[PDB]
């Protein structure tokens, strides 16, 4: 089993009031649902991604990331957005993240078609 | 089936000599392999991703993204990499992207904790 | 002179307890120096920068951008950080970015030349 | 003088046919003017940034940045772009760079206020 199996698996909510359900699994895999407080969304979403499951034990953060593209069966904002961080464990356990929110463009507006924005996700609200 | 599953599904390269081995699934998953070029990286690492699988017709590009945690029976290098990004298809197919790499850092090192690149993934090289 | 002139300029502090010192020219310069808290640094830098001098009046944020070479009398750490965000006045006035942190590097090194990360900046602290 | 001021100093021009006018200063300083192909722009904004003047030795590329906020005297696009990179010299000189535009939001809005790009700028074209 992973070292912050436990400690990653659950309901995690970022400053938007988004919600983050994910399940990490013995072989490094994370999967769940995201529902997004904000933009064109809305309900569930399937996400998959992976973490570090033998982090190093010097006190460092466990790396991880996940990708939700934007498709259900409510809606279809064509895009997806990438989370890339950090789990930080303790009494206040957080998730930090950087994102990357791709929109599927024309190449006349590939330039614009990348948003980014930082998430940090804790285990209450 | 996806409206790109063929197009996605596949081998591609990036400019660094990397090499992204991708299956395109009917409901949008992405599974495969990567092998970097560079960095703290030796052989293949699990990936997992999500896909449009049902874009706009209007000629835009497809979204996606996908996560390597940088850790195989080889090598532990205790990060993450995200890309998010769109396929564009035709003559010259290509999978244009931006990345977050993200290190698991102690607090103090955590400003530092992540790297921001782009890669362009082709079927040819 | 500009909207914001007065509510920039002056002494602002983010969360690594790091010091921007700046003034906003009626023109849309911003002027100061910036002493950072982390890093390959030690006392002041100078930078330079731009602001939107006549921001929409709906309640959004003053667009603003700098930069800081990191070579003073002391160090030169041959890199260069810039900042993009905006001014949100108010009784909390805050200035919230994401940063961007290149370094010079061989070519062969280039895919890691360029951290991202996000600094809040307050009046107080 | 700066090691690389007249390799710096002069016109540029990215992969979307913008132009980037830059006087590169013996103190570090860049100074200009810029024109965007595309997006909310028309005609030359000011821009002010800085570079490493006294670079590694060592084959490292320069280390810069610089600023534009999209305000002239035709429009203004309440936004800044930074530009983060660094100048490679040589037969085929260019200035590799990641970017960062923001928009000023309202709050609600501010989740979606920054856009990523990467532009590489070259004496030709
Ligand atoms: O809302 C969505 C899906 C929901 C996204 C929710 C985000 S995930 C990160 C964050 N954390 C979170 O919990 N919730 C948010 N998806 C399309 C988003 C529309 N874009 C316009 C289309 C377009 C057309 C042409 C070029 C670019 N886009 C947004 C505008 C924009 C701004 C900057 C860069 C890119 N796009
Ligand atoms: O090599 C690796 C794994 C291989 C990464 C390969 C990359 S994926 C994007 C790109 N496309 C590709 O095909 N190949 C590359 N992983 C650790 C990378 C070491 N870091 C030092 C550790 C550290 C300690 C403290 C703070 C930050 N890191 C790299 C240095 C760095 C620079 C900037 C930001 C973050 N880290
Ligand atoms: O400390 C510095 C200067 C001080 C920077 C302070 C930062 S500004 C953003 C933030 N807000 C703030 O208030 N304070 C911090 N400058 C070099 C920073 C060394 N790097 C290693 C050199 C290298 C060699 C090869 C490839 C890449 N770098 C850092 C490691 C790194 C990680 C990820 C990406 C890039 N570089
Ligand atoms: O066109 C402009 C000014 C010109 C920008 C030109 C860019 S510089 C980087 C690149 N290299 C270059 O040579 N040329 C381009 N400035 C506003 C840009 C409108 N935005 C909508 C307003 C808004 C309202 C609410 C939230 C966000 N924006 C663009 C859409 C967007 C997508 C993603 C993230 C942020 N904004
Ligand atoms: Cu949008
Ligand atoms: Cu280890
Ligand atoms: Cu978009
Ligand atoms: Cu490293
Ligand atoms: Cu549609
Ligand atoms: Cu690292
Ligand atoms: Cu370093
Ligand atoms: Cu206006
Ligand atoms: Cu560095
Ligand atoms: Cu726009
Ligand atoms: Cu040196
Ligand atoms: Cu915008």
């Amino acid at each position: 089993m992973g070292r912050d199996e436990a400690g990653i698996t659950g309901t995690w909510y970022n400053q938007l009031g988004s919600t983050f359900i994910v399940t990490a699994g013995a072989d490094g895999a994370l999967t769940g649902t995201y529902e997004s407080a904000v933009g064109n969304a809305e309900s569930r979403y399937v996400l998959t991604g992976r973490y570090d499951s033998a982090p190093a034990t010097d006190g460092s953060g466990t790396a991880l990331g996940w990708t939700v593209a934007w498709k259900n069966n409510y809606r279809n904002a064509h895009s997806a957005t990438t989370w890339s961080g950090q789990y930080v464990g303790g009494a206040e356990a957080r998730i930090n993240t950087q994102w990357l929110l791709t929109c599927g463009t024309t190449e006349a507006n590939a330039w614009k078609s990348t948003a980014v924005g930082h998430d940090t996700f804790t285990k209450v609200k």
